[PDB]
């Protein structure tokens, strides 16, 4: 099977994990602390904190910003369900705004309209744009819009570590950036994530919330908190991969260019559309959109039988019945709905070569012919 | 240093972790599924779910029971701060009740009185007894009290996997049992935990909440949820240790009796009191209480200089200034406060032998002579 991902953890990292298990510290230790330092340096951001997973990162960002009951946060229609779920979990309401069809990211015009029209009853406190599939498109616009309207911005950069727009590293534009180290995420720790910020007060708050409100001095419990700590052995894995991330992103960009060339016939005859792999895109996922006449579920099944793993890219929040703020049924979300219904992620990861891309395109061509 | 714990992960499990990293599934997979089945069998409970940590287990239990804003949960005064924190995190109020001097567990008579006096304004929905340091004392009474008063019971069994009272395994008495696999917890996965229950509807709810509301026609998102999944390689570690747990607990109980014997001279002259290591205690921590005349922080430091790791056992919730419900401001908590201020955990783990216990007792005797 040509898979959506197939992370290769360096053997020296496996050996380090074994050493840690055999005779090292298991909870967050030197490996996690060094990983944080190295992540911060990589991003050019003041602070990083590693955490249990990318959902945990978003959760902690919301909590550190005192977003909760009585509040609202804008999310894109097209994203993984965690983005909207985690807003609701802290007691806030997820306010859905459509994405644009080119980038698959929160549409800045529709975002402006939502903010402009907002009059409560909840207090609109934040935007949570997703840099979907590694696409940084609109990063700086989101920052500008948040600043214009006095909103916090939490980047859901789950799939976008290493991406950048116009000199701004994704995750670093405003209050918080949140990353995932799920096995689809290029840098993986099995489960894992990170919260980054340039604001030391926010860093200190997240550090408390991550581990029971504990401040080292002996230990003082400063506030109520959670446990979202990453193990030291997970940290070891991640920091072993980080020095390779740029090379892996470069490889993914080359593979994407191969897809762009090989898929042009299918585009020209109208059977699908391509993602727009802009400068700074980290190519975490390569999602096409099939023409309406194809049943996407049947295409996935047929590709599986031809040893190609494919899937939808992400969900349409408005389609799920979970985010029932009044705003969310005042208009339709045609772009996110199209991407949810017709989107098709094709394998693209650093373990593939150009021949593997040709294999996938051959299989897809065959399936869409018959 | 003789340490509070020193987990020995079997080499075969390290090899399995390596195999998983090299060529296996990293997210919750067959190892986690088998671990759940084996945990449930070990406990004689219908269902188990492994999760990121013991705090996550408590969190999910609260959420699955719809405990949140407007509600209240009773917690013991003496516990790790997570117990009371996680109640507050879901929007409920932690209502503190003192512990027993002897067992260090929630005092059933003081529990009864708190429930009797409760008249709001919040809705009192649950008790969250802690089986502290692996002590099962009062497990069945907590169940009986919860049933008598129409309350849910969530066992904070973070430190008590393998403990039992009167034939009931800790974690299995009522709605939920919550365990930790932190490195002090005998069975460790570095970080990890488990939620257990006999109620299939509660099981299904927690499984949804643990992974984004996902139900596997294809995936449906049934409800809003979190990510508290344990990795497949953490699951592999935990299920490798579980078959050893009873033997490790038996070893710990042997060591506890060595402490009891050797510490007797200090007890006799009033320098400290001992824990009561009852039948069914899993001996996750061995916590003494120093006499008031000792500065515990100084004892800890002196012991460290003599290659003995020691610490307080747990915190006093009423002492922290975090749990400010009216009830907690009016009630007094002398027992939990004493255990917080004067408790001293001494190393006790399955990697120690009798010689090591003697070493610790020698060092403590020396320190308390020169204090
Ligand atoms: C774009 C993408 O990668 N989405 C993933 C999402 N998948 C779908 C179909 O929705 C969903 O993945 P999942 O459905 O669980 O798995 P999958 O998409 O079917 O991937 C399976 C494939 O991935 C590979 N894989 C697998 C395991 C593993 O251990 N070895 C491995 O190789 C292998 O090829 C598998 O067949 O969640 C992860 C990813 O999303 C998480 C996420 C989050 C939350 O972050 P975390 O809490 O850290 O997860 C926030 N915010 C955004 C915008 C997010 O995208
Ligand atoms: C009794 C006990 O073991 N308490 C731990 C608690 N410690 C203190 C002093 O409060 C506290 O530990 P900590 O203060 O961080 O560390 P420590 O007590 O000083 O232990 C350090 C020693 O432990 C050993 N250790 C360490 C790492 C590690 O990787 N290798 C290792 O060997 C080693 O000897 C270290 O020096 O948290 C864990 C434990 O409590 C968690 C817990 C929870 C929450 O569960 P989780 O979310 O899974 O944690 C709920 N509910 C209850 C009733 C709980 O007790």
């Amino acid at each position: 099977m040509i898979k959506l991902s197939q992370p290769q953890i360096p053997e020296f990292a496996i050996e380090k994990v074994a050493d840690i298990l055999r005779g090292g510290q298991l909870v967050h230790g030197d490996e996690c602390n060094l990983f944080e330092q190295e992540l911060a340096e990589y991003l050019g951001v003041k602070h990083a904190l590693v955490v249990s997973n990318g959902t945990a990162a978003l959760h902690l960002a919301l909590l550190a910003l005192n977003i909760g009951p009585g509040d609202a946060v804008i999310v894109p229609d097209f994203t993984f369900t965690a983005t909207a779920n985690i807003v609701e979990m802290v007691g806030a309401k997820a306010i859905i705004v459509d994405v644009d069809k080119t980038s698959y990211n929160l549409d800045p015009q529709k975002l402006q309209a939502c903010i402009n029209e907002w009059q409560g009853p909840e207090t609109l406190k934040a935007i949570m744009p997703v840099l979907e599939f590694g696409n940084p498109t609109h990063l700086n616009a989101y920052r500008d819009i948040a600043k214009q309207h006095g909103l916090f911005m939490i980047e859901d950069a789950a799939c976008a570590l290493g991406a950048s727009e116009q000199g701004t590293m994704v995750g670093t534009a405003a209050e918080f950036g949140c990353f995932s180290f799920h096995p689809r995420a290029t840098l993986t720790t099995g489960e894992g994530g990170a919260v980054v910020t340039n604001d030391t007060e926010l860093y200190n708050k997240v550090a408390l919330l991550r581990s029971h409100g504990m401040q080292r001095t002996g230990v003082v419990f400063k506030c109520v908190g959670l446990n979202y700590r990453l193990t030291n052995f997970q940290g070891a894995i991640g920091r072993a991969i980080l020095p390779e991330l740029n090379q892996w992103i470069a490889k993914r960009r080359e593979l994407a260019n191969q897809y762009r060339e090989l898929l042009a016939p299918l585009v020209e005859v109208g059977k699908l559309t391509l993602p727009s792999i802009v400068e700074g895109h980290s190519v975490q996922t390569y999602m096409t959109v099939l023409a309406d006449n194809f049943e996407r579920s049947d295409v996935i099944e047929a590709l599986r039988s031809k040893q190609v793993e494919s899937n939808l890219g992400a969900q349409s929040m408005s389609s799920l019945g979970l985010f029932n703020h009044k705003y969310n049924t005042e208009q339709q979300y045609p772009e996110g709905t199209r991407l949810y219904t017709h989107g098709l992620a094709l394998p693209l990861h650093e373990g593939m070569n150009a021949e593997d891309v040709a294999t996938v395109v051959s299989a897809l061509t065959e399936v869409l012919e018959h």
